[PDB]
């Protein structure tokens, strides 16, 4: 099966549960432990739900 999938831009694990994404940038995911990091400072990341 070939499909999309939203992988991490902290650590490349799989983003499930809960979804940071950048309140500015399109494409840009973080998993809940990296969204922790504090990465992508400057802009504001939005939680959403997982696909
Ligand atoms: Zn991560
Ligand atoms: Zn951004």
């Amino acid at each position: 099966i070939e499909e999309e999938d939203v992988i991490c831009d902290g650590c490349n694990g799989p983003v499930v549960g809960t979804r940071y994404k950048c309140s500015v940038c399109p494409d840009y995911d973080l998993c809940s432990v990296c969204e922790g990091k504090g990465l992508h400072r400057g802009h504001t990341k939005l939680a959403f739900p997982s696909p």
